[PDB]
């Protein structure tokens, strides 16, 4: 068993393929919102089997899923684009793949999201590294006052940091593996800035949804309404690997 047990578990609990259910701006945005609803459901289900997560206070579980909703979607988009289209298209779902031609306005945000699959291609991120990084992304922001289950949270983060180091070790050399840890963790740090612009665009679109004729499903609407205003206002503590 060359592949470490926890990485193998993460492989098995990965979501199955998620379809958007999918051509104008409002219809494209509505289809992306419909995908976002299904992605949110899949993340909550995933979190139920994620080792360590269910042992956190339920308030912290909800908070962490809501905080990391956008980040986990765009990180998953990065993987699928990388895997299916060599990072040269945005593979939101099998029934929703976007190239330049299908971006007209929104295009600017698509270009910034596009930076992630490009870094995956550049770094040649392995599935084992991706799966550990994904868990760290879920645990990458906390409230200003911390979590109720802070001690449990810290231990879990450390466990998946240690697992990421194992993941890197699968493919030699103390200097190189140390350099690769910096690169992958700096990628995660850099996502905070990218997701800020995605959060802002989302909240703006949510506010103007009636005028734009864009439907926002109920579960993802609650995340947007409940959390994005205070996240954008800076009422959370982003965690960073590098100061
Ligand atoms: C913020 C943004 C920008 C471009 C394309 C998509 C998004 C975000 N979305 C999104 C949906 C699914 C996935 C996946 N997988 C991703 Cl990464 C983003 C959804 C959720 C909110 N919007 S919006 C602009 O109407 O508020 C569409």
């Amino acid at each position: 068993q060359l592949i470490p047990p926890l990485i193998n578990l993460l492989m098995s609990i990965e979501p199955d393929v998620i379809y958007a259910g999918h051509d104008t701006s409002s219809s494209l945005l509505t289809s992306l919102n419909q995908l976002g609803e299904r992605q949110l459901l899949s993340v909550v289900k995933w979190s139920k089997s994620l080792p360590g997560f269910r042992n956190l206070h339920i308030d912290d579980q909800i908070t962490l899923i809501q905080y990391s909703w956008m980040s986990l979607m765009v990180f998953g988009l990065g993987w699928r684009s990388y895997k299916h289209v060599s990072g040269q298209m945005l593979y939101f779902a099998p029934d929703l793949i976007l190239n330049e031609q299908r971006m007209k306005e929104f295009y600017s945000l698509c270009l910034t999201m596009w930076q992630i699959p490009q870094e995956f291609v550049k770094l040649q991120v392995s599935q084992e590294e991706f799966l550990c990084m994904k868990v760290l992304l879920l645990l990458n922001t906390i409230p200003l006052e911390g979590l109720r289950s802070q001690t449990q949270f810290e231990e879990m983060r450390s466990s998946y940091i240690r697992e990421l180091i194992k993941a890197i070790g699968l493919r030699k050399g103390v200097v190189s593996s140390s350099q690769r840890f910096y690169q992958l963790t700096k990628l995660l740090d850099n996502l905070h800035d990218l997701v800020k612009q995605l959060h802002l665009y989302c909240l703006n679109t949510f506010i103007q949804s009636r005028a734009l004729s864009v439907e926002f499903p109920e579960m993802m609407s609650e995340v947007i309404a409940a959390q994005l205003p205070k996240i954008l206002a800076g009422m959370v503590k982003p965690l960073l690997f590098h100061k």
